[PDB]
């Protein structure tokens, strides 16, 4: 099979894990390495358990000699460092283990500078620098501050790539299912659509894996990394999407800009309501537009006219009615204000979708299939987004607005309402 690998399984051997109790070998899939059933797995039937002896958390990092510097430092961080130094130490009790992690993923965290140009006006692109550089700046304090000051706990150089590695490592191992532990046993399952659960983790401590599908023998054994995640979740944190349409997402922030001359009242609107000064709303593909999205829209694109709904007389109201509508100037304004938006967004790439679309159709490698299913599926949903503002726009003289329902209730036809007046 493998070298670290056929001794990776050895290792487990001894420190009580992998018995003949476990039906389940390592093997090399296309996924990298994965879980085959040695023989007709069931349903939720527990396929391996790791004494928490093995774990690599930060209750393992506080126990190490590494736990006293590590006092302070943040959750992951602890790990990180953890991890590097075992990676380092040829007496290590994960020295089986590390021969086993790949040195890399398909993560846009690696991609080359060329490979990421495929993302080229991708929110992806974006959201992938950001997280590499913060890593990079909390990685640098790291090492000014715990890896050189302790030189003697740290021997070897740290480099960037080293951290990223950890750093992906985490991303891509952690079951944040109970925050941040790794299970050198069961880090080796793999993810499949065809899992639609969520729910693998268990503890009798003991980690305890059980598959959430039957699978025969031969076969390999997955499960649903997160039936919540975007396509583009699914390629920063892991290295890989999933061809199915309803990941697509694309999310709009939106924000009370200071500089609005209703910038105070606006603002205390919003917090009333369970937004802050700034808001993500993340729109999916075939999914509805979610909720809070279109009165938040309403509330930016205020204005005088309708600047009166904001005082004390409706703060308690003036909710419902933002998500009712509140004139036809105001609604305008800000399905302009949206389709301007995607069309921009949709012109910051540099193929059109029937090109992906067609590329899709040949042999891809991993990141370019990646790159092209992620700008097709964004692209797909900035036009779902101006498809459907542009409907606004024409039902603009539908919806009834603010002083329209005002009126709703005048009973110009009642009764001769004088006559009864003129009896006392
Ligand atoms: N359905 C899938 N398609 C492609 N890669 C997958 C996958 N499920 C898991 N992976 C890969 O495996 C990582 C999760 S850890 C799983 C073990 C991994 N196969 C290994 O050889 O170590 C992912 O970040 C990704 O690189
Ligand atoms: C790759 N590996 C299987 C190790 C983890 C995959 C993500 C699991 C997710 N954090 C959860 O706990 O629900």
């Amino acid at each position: 099979l493998s070298p670290a690998v056929q001794t990776f399984w050895k290792w487990l051997q001894e420190e009580g894990v992998i018995t003949a109790k476990t039906p389940v070998k390592a093997s090399v899939v296309t996924e990298g390495l994965g879980l085959v059933a040695l023989k007709d797995i069931s349903r939720n039937d527990v396929i391996l358990q790791v004494p928490k002896r093995l774990w690599i958390n930060p209750d393992a990092v506080a126990a190490s000699e590494i736990g006293r510097v590590c006092s302070e430092l943040k959750p992951w961080l602890s790990v990180i460092l953890f991890l590097i130094r075992e990676r380092s130490r040829e007496d290590s009790v994960w020295k089986h283990y590390f021969g086993i992690l790949p040195q890399e993923t398909d993560s846009t965290i690696y991609w080359s500078e060329e490979e990421l140009q495929e993302l080229q006006g991708s929110q992806l692109l974006k959201t992938t620098v950001s997280v590499k550089e913060y890593v990079k700046n909390e990685c640098l304090k790291l090492e000014q501050e715990i890896i050189l000051p302790n030189k003697r706990l740290f021997p070897d150089p740290v480099t960037l790539d080293d951290f990223f590695w950890a750093f992906g490592i985490l991303r891509s191992r952690a079951f944040s299912r109970l925050n941040l532990v790794v299970v050198p046993m069961a880090d080796l399952i793999n993810h499949s659509a065809g899992v639609t659960t969520e729910d693998h983790a268990y503890e009798v401590y003991l980690f305890s894996l059980k598959s959430p599908l039957s699978v025969k023998a031969g076969e390999q054994v997955y499960i649903q990394y997160d039936l919540n995640k975007s396509n583009a979740e699914l390629a920063l944190d892991y290295g890989f999407i999933e061809p199915n349409e309803n990941r697509h997402a694309y999310t709009l922030t939106l924000e009370i800009s200071e500089s609005d001359p209703f910038f105070d009242d606006k603002l205390d609107v919003a917090e009333s309501n369970g937004f802050a000064q700034t808001a993500y709303f993340d729109i999916f593909y075939n999914r509805t537009l979610p909720p809070g999205l279109l009165p938040y829209l309403r509330l930016v694109a205020l204005g005088g006219t309708d600047a009166f709904l904001l005082e004390s007389l409706f703060r308690d109201t003036i909710w419902g009615h933002l998500e009712l509508s509140v004139s036809r100037d105001n609604e305008e304004l800000l399905c302009k204000a949206v389709r301007e938006a995607c069309k921009s967004a949709l012109a910051g790439y540099h193929t059109t979708i029937e090109q992906d679309r067609e590329l899709k159709e040949g042999n891809l490698d991993s990141r370019l299939a990646i790159a092209v299913g992620i700008r097709e599926g964004e692209k797909m949903v900035l036009q779902q987004i101006d498809g459907i503002f542009e409907q606004k726009e024409l039902e603009l003289d539908q919806l009834e607005y603010y002083q329209e329902r005002r009126l709703k209730d005048l009973g110009l036809c009642g009764e001769n309402g004088d006559i009864l007046e003129n009896l006392y």
